[PDB]
């Protein structure tokens, strides 16, 4: 389906290579024009996961960083997608780690909510700090420990990521691990230091805020 009012946005995001290598060669000014929603055909094939078309217009040295209007760089796409060698190419190529779109994530945080594992480590080898703020002031840890993702939660630890900092309702990964029952999420969360002193703005700790038998638990877990 067309997805775009510039043709080589469309044969990017299609796999039409070899169309779209005569098509720049013939015109190299097709690289870098935007369409509609302010993308190149670098956008538009990190999107579809065209590794190969991706590696040909890095190779013609097309900006790696450029925003479409919504606030996404290649690199948001690329991992929000899923396209862990698109990923590598684009920090192969310097792809700013830690740029922001309109709504305020970096890639990590899309990584993290959609446990992409992978490009998480990829971002975070590459430099991301675990510790960007949304607009809502959420970090990547306040989703995974919010969904529940152990996997992830032990990738963000090894980076160093904090596990308290607040967000806008001034909750910790703690506080959100707790409210939605996440079970060794919060358990492995005050082993490696998440407080229970720290007020959400309803004078809530995170020992509040815990249901059932829990709550205690990381008190028992702390005094015992």
């Amino acid at each position: 389906g067309c997805v775009s009012n510039l043709m080589v946005c469309n044969l990017a995001y299609s796999g039409k290579l070899e169309e779209l290598k005569e098509s720049i060669l013939a015109d190299k000014s097709l690289a870098t024009r935007t369409d509609q929603d302010s993308r190149t055909a670098l956008h538009w094939a990190c999107s579809a996961g065209h590794t190969e078309i991706v590696e040909f217009l890095l190779q013609l040295g097309v900006p790696v960083n450029d925003k479409d209007d919504a606030g996404w760089s290649p690199l948001h796409i690329a991992a929000s997608a899923g396209r862990d060698e698109i990923v590598k190419a684009l920090l192969g190529k310097g792809a700013q780690v830690n740029a922001v779109n309109q709504n305020g994530c970096t890639p990590l945080h899309y990584a993290a909510s959609k446990n992409r594992h992978e490009i998480a480590v990829m971002l975070l080898e590459g430099g991301a700090n675990p510790d960007a703020k949304d607009h809502y002031e959420a970090t990547a840890m306040h989703r995974a420990a919010a969904k529940g993702n152990l996997k992830m939660i032990h990738i963000l630890l090894y980076y160093k990521a904090s596990t308290n900092i607040q967000d806008t309702e001034g909750n910790t990964p703690l506080h959100l691990a707790c409210d939605e029952e996440r079970v060794e999420e919060a358990k492995l969360l005050v082993s490696q230091g998440a407080s229970i002193y720290i007020e959400n703005k309803e004078e809530k700790t995170p020992l509040q805020v815990a249901k059932g038998g829990l709550g205690l638990i990381l008190k028992r877990m702390v005094e015992g």
